[PDB]
């Protein structure tokens, strides 16, 4: 575990920092394979994956990687955080501005949040006791990330996108 | 496009936030993989999908998705930035702090960033023609990110892996 500030406050920034690059390098593949280029397109995913891996890297040397029920717990405390603290306000901050296509963003991510912290407390639940949870599916609206286990409604709650457009992860 | 200049800062923050919140997922989803919750590992890997999805918004509301070009340009900085500011400075640092750990993961990204800026500078001259690159496969070292094109080395350069253990993306 890196101990000093400096080299603790480095490693954070470059953390964020691999993170932002594997996200630009999965949006940029995705545009790649949508434009004809499926080469390309698998260039940046790979180049995503040493994103990942370095970003994974840094993190253990932060010594930030526990058990199931510690992640589950980090992931709790991210998503309340998001959804009490940062996204209201982004989302309040947006309206106020104008930015009409912010006060959509923030709102999109905001019900994904909600459900996103239930989920992981029910998840660590189960974890709490050496056990898995037990699912089948899980959807994802691709316009808004709203996420459902097992049954999803026809439409998204949120923006309205046909359950046939879900991402399903089984 | 966000213009007003707290939105945007907002923007870029949650888009930092929803980048290290995929990638804490993706880490925390091989975790649970590891620990025998395989469905637990699926709950990460879905969420995590939707963050993409968060992330994604955001970016395109600041409007920094561009043409496949402009995307390998943005990419091209990226990692220039990495390997002769960023990471050789972190790594200083973090050999001045006596931080072994942060030696080792922030040189297993350097030597990583050297190849992608290259990489990249070559996906685009052929971009910026109209064509595809022409590859079939491409190779990531789990350990430290290196990464190859077509042809892996026998071993890893970087951190010494036999190239049985890379990552193939075809
Ligand atoms: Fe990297
Ligand atoms: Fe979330
Ligand atoms: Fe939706
Ligand atoms: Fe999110
Ligand atoms: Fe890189
Ligand atoms: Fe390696």
């Amino acid at each position: 575990v890196v101990k000093r500030t400096m080299t603790k406050k480095f490693l954070e920034e470059a953390f964020a920092g691999e993170s932002m690059a594997h996200m630009r390098y999965l949006i940029f593949a995705e545009k790649a394979e949508q434009e004809g280029f499926p080469n390309i397109a698998k260039l940046f995913r790979a180049i995503a994956y040493a994103e990942f891996v370095h970003a994974k890297n840094h993190f253990i040397a932060l010594g930030k990687l526990g058990k199931t029920p510690e992640n589950l717990q980090m992931g709790i405390e991210g998503e309340t955080f998001e959804v009490e603290e940062m996204y209201p306000v982004y989302n309040k901050a947006a309206e106020f501005q104008g930015e009409k296509e912010a006060v959509r963003t923030t709102h999109y991510a905001l019900e994904a949040e909600k459900i996103h912290a239930e989920l992981y407390r029910k998840a660590k639940e189960k974890a709490e006791k050496g056990e898995d949870i037990e699912i089948k599916k899980v959807y994802i609206c691709p316009i808004c990330g709203y996420t459902a286990v097992d049954e999803a409604p026809e439409y998204c709650p949120v923006c309205g996108a046909p359950k046939e457009k879900f991402v399903v992860f089984e």
